[PDB]
């Protein structure tokens, strides 16, 4: 067998069937021959690629696998890279190399220190030192990718390499089964369990780890049990429980003294599946008040390792959540009341405000709609505003990295066909990634692209309005014409300038047999 | 508080109190004021520093904390290091920095981009933005090196920064305890157990892991119950089971084709606590015989993705091991009988053979004695001929890189004053980290150096045979007085140039109260 | 023709004729049938073969070939290396990998990640990614360590790579000849003498890269045209000047106050092959006073950028000196007078101030002696005590990085078997690179070491007197016999406990055919 033929039949016993990329010259020879029971999907410029390739693999919750074309494909990637690194999404990205013969003059299209290129936004890197090493090395990576805590990894191959001998050992990779699903050894696990039964007042904050692992429902279970009012860690990357559950109280100020204060008189505050904390703004207080405790369950050391405050246990969210969950007492507590409804906000004739946006969504999408949020100032009035009863129903770019939305939204509804996947991007946001758009028309991805138009950086004249910083530049974004945009990649337009037009474009949209996109005029 | 305050009350409130360090004066401003509960172990050269804080941490099973003298003083502890990131040993390294104003000119003991040059060798490492962090970043520092897979850290610290206020909030990181003490959920580990039970003719690999995690009266219980032989995979870093118990069966070759011989005809193979394999030399074959499958359990997520086949589970050793060893069934098989004891080997009047020193030591050292490696044409002999009953009774540098016995049998015998510590140590090897002896003198650790003087790099010479290469140069090291070098460090010495010199002294070394080196002339 | 056969002519072709090494098994395969016009010298620990190397290069002015063990002997020698990279020492530094097919399973002796280890501290760091660019990479390392500004680089080798065949047109590499030897053009070079020219007050400060340049001479005709005083930068890794020359004005204080008052009133400060500047204390004050402008000439453009004050040239030393030398005008002014002869201090018949030991050198040590200092608290003294006439007459360890003098001085003898080299070196420092001894006795380089004995790392003694820093541990090194460790290591040892003793043992050791260690009893 050839090392290609010995790559694809490794990817494929290893439940790999799709590849996301843009090509080039150095991947020819991985991408000729292409399995007739794999598909590609192309998008135009490489932060694109890892965009949809991110949304794929955080909706289908299993790695996705990415073709590049060298440093200047992998360095379009880079800040896609962010996001995907902060969200723990398993991302296989592999880029092709010079051949070995032309690596040392340094020809054209040669990943100088390729390895390098990438970190420190992967989990692994590297470059094999033969040929017969490739299928071993993409072994390594797709396992590296998928161990607890998850994330993106790097593989560079020589373009020569292909066509090579594969070693007839290497069918030993084919079908390794590697976990890392574990969770708290028994005794401690019932030391933990004691200290959540003999809360007297007890707090749960979730994070996107929770919704990755499906670990929703058992947050439930657990929640209803302590009879505990249920958090979203701050700067949420996803939605880890149901919104209008009668415990749910909604998405945490990313600030240390909000936090701190938000948490007072909870003498026990168990936070699973995200860091302690994704903080953002500048607000110095206690990092705890008097009184409460902290106990982190968390798949990643490395979060672990820096939370300033608590205790903390590195396992799997999936298994520790549903131990735990099986395990508590149920509380003689009452159970916590459900938050009220949002007000609606007066709305004229005229521009929408975001919160009227979002109340209509609600109204219209269904029950099932999955979200991504990329309009950066209206985050708070969205998460008071949708009713999300299911996993993998929101999706935000995890290191706040501009440019994910838009493609995540495609690589998502490619995830989940039967789910109605609506981004709703800023007319800011939407510029980075804007070529995205073409690969939803190209596969006839169905995907609702909301863009809220109010012609600035809204988020960043916000902040600068409390910095009271005068004279900053570059804040506005007049003149974007959102609609040819979308006809100049083949995608439906629709625009809407007040609450009927939004409604009959919502509607049309919804009913759509492919990729929409609506411009909405916003205050 | 001060920054110097916050951090000694940080590292003893996390059960740290010995500094292993070689001072300069980046580092005096951190070591003023030593508190009066702490003791420090001055080492002449940083490679023998942390030879000497590895041993500690090994022997011990926890961290061990370093002081290093900014970027020549980590240079030179670098090759100590690789060995300590194979042994996965608990390593906090902290380096002093220039004040942070002069950082920017370089002036003379400026680390530039200190945290680069330990890598790739380090769990992390990291140089704080202020020296209000520090006391965090130490927190992260402690954890990371704890946290399993235990490895080594680096941490610089500008030298002003001591000496700066503390935030009070830092407080919260004193009692933070991490746990990552966690095995497989029940029904994959039931399925686990399943396999284990159902099999016809099991095998058992156990690596350092086991050691470090104490796991080894788990792991003899297991092999009991499964009636199972028990072998140490290749390049063993410590000893994992009593080397005369009926189940064991020696130390593996370090060869893909030896190993998959020696394993053939068992269906499932076990292998806990080591990397799939730490292979050596060149033997090219299959990585298993059809008919065998293996099941790796490792503490590493690098080891799990790396195996060139079986299975993985990525857990805490001591967790597994005790699960594994309580839930599986008494096979009725027979269980396997005890290996020969090994053959006494002709020795004259003269020069003495190394078996005939491994049969003296093993006749004469105390049951609970512990034995170091740098004899490296003689591994295979010593793990034949000495009987090890007890945990932690082993220690061989786990990268191969030489200079660590010296200074690690220094280490060991701080962390267990009640058994003897025995380093046997190879003529070359015995000069790489020679002036470790210095601090075994002025703190009275009383190791016992057995060097064995055969005038040559012997393993060396070996493999230069085998590859037939003529014309190599620099194999041979005549002309080292060994009781001269001792004498330099204020070290008592002896000579043994036949076996009745040997029995003398090591009589007269067992009953000092000092630490002694003996020069063994060997074939 | 063999990569091994290839790899070796290019290396003779390029004036390469010595392998200064520590063996291994990854190395043998490039060892073997090693060329009978090549030799190799071993030392018995990796931070001493990098030593002798570095001194070897400073002394021949010639870039230095070194071959060490995979990652442990790499990291061995990384304090070593940092030296190294303060002094622009150009050193080709090899190591042997693990055979191509074994990398992947990180088999024992794998360096890891290789091109990283030995960053930050060289300029170019490499593994070829086949067996054919071996050569090509070995001439990539050969002109980037030998280009200005010099420095070491690492070339990592897989060991099956040498028996493999060469590609045929390897031969176009053996005779190139690549040159930096370049200065300012004509037009902006008449700017600077015009500049030189008019300046009342000139004075001219001098580093390293002068002597490395062999520049010395030129400065000294500039120095005497110009009418201008001549100090030598701080923290000084080599002796740029004559040091009794009318114009000779000492080494400068490593403080930023000290150097701008010294310098106040001179109007023009021209630089020379030194940073600017490699300031040590804490010395806060003006860069530079009212009234004075700097220019700096220097080979490294990192040097250039880091300046905090002055104009910078980045060109060669030695064509810009030479350039310089010849065409300014000689000044009418008077030529600066001789600095006087230092005090004779006060002697009595025990324990040698260091003061006399440095008076006893000078009056006995040939004119052509060449100095290793590692005495760290007594530089001062030892720059004002001899007198050095000649190039290449003085090393101190460019990092501060302790363990350089001992190897380096053998390093030194054998590039300058004619010239004397004396070695002083403190006790502590003296144990860094204790094994380096063995190296001069086994090729007898005679090579002086006086050892000053004071019991003590005296230099940090004496900074935490003016931190006025209470209850720091380890900074005494009691029980330290120098002349059992020469003993151990087969080099002649003599002992001086007062004057009598010093002149007695100088007047042997420089009449004797061998290395020689004298231990002096310091106050
Ligand atoms: C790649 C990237 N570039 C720049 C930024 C900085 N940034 C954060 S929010 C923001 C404004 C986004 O504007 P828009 O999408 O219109 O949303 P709005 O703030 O108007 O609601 C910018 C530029 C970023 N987060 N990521
Ligand atoms: C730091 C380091 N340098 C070099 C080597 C290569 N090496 C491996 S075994 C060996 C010989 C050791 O000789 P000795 O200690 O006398 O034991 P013997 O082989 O004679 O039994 C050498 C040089 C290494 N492993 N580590
Ligand atoms: C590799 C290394 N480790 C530690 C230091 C810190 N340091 C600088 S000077 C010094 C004392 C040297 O003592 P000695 O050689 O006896 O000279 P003295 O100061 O007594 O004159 C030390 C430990 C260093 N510079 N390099
Ligand atoms: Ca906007
Ligand atoms: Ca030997
Ligand atoms: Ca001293
Ligand atoms: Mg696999
Ligand atoms: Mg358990
Ligand atoms: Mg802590
Ligand atoms: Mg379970
Ligand atoms: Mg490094
Ligand atoms: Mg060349
Ligand atoms: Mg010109």
């Amino acid at each position: 067998a050839s090392v290609h033929g010995t790559t694809y039949e490794l990817l494929r016993r290893q439940g790999i069937d799709t590849v996301f990329g843009n090509p080039g010259s150095n991947e020819l020879p991985f991408l000729k021959d292409f399995p007739e029971d794999f598909r590609y999907i192309l998008a135009l410029q490489e932060a694109c690629v890892v965009g949809i390739a991110d949304g794929y693999a955080q909706a289908s919750r299993k790695p996705a696998f990415i073709n590049l074309h060298s440093a200047a494909g992998t360095g379009n990637a880079m800040g896609a890279l962010s996001n995907a690194w902060n969200s723990h999404s398993p991302l296989i990205v592999t880029a092709g190399q010079q051949t070995r013969a032309m690596i040392g003059v340094e020809a054209l299209l040669t990943n100088v220190d390729a390895a390098n290129l990438p970190r420190p936004l992967v989990k692994w890197s590297y470059e094999p030192a033969s040929a017969a090493e490739v299928p071993h090395a993409m072994s390594r990576a797709i396992h590296m990718a998928s161990m607890a805590p998850q994330g993106p990894v790097y593989l560079s191959v020589p373009y020569d390499d292909w066509d090579k001998d594969a070693d007839p050992q290497s069918h030993h990779l084919f079908d390794r089964h590697v976990s890392s699903s574990v969770r708290l050894n028994d005794q401690d696990l019932d030391i933990l369990v004691k200290a959540l039964n003999s809360a007297s007042n007890p707090a749960i904050v979730l994070g996107p780890d929770v919704d990755a692992a499906n670990a929703n429902a058992d947050c439930v279970m657990l929640a209803e049990r302590l009879k505990a009012p249920v958090w979203v860690a701050p700067s949420a990357p996803r939605c880890p429980f149901p919104t209008r559950h009668p415990c749910f109280r909604g998405l945490m100020p990313a600030g240390i003294a909000a936090i701190s204060q938000l948490l007072e008189g909870h003498d026990v505050v168990l936070v699973i599946g995200a860091p302690v904390f994704r903080y953002n703004q500048y607000d110095p207080g206690q990092y705890l008040k008097p009184g409460t405790r902290l106990i982190s369950v968390t798949c990643d050391p490395l979060e672990a390792a820096r939370a300033p405050m608590g205790d903390a246990i590195v396992a799997d969210i999936g298994a520790m959540a549903s131990a735990l969950a099986n395990l508590v007492e149920e509380s003689s507590r009452q159970l916590p009341t459900a938050a009220p409804e949002p007000a609606k906000v007066d709305q004229d004739a005229g521009r929408l405000h975001p919160e009227t946006v979002f109340d209509t969504l609600n109204d219209m999408a269904p029950e099932n709609a999955i979200y991504l949020n990329e309009s950066t100032s209206t985050t708070a009035q969205m998460w008071q505003r949708l009713n999300m009863r299911n996993p993998g129903s929101y999706y935000f770019c995890a290191a706040g990295g501009l440019g994910f939305a838009l493609p995540a939204a495609i690589g998502v509804q490619l995830a989940e066909p039967e789910r109605q996947v609506i981004a709703v991007i800023g007319d800011g946001s939407a510029n980075y990634s804007i070529s995205a758009l073409w690969t939803a028309a190209q596969y006839n991805i169905p995907t609702i692209f909301v863009i809220m138009n109010n012609g600035t950086y809204g988020a960043l004249r916000w902040f600068a309005g409390v910095l009271e910083a005068e004279n900053v530049p570059g804040l506005d974004v007049p003149g974007i014409d959102f609609r040819a945009l979308a006809k100049g990649y083949g995608v439906q337009a629709l625009k809407a300038d007040n609450l009927e037009q939004l409604k009959g474009s919502l509607q049309e949209a919804l009913s759509a047999k492919g990729p929409v996109l609506i411009e909405v005029s916003t205050v």
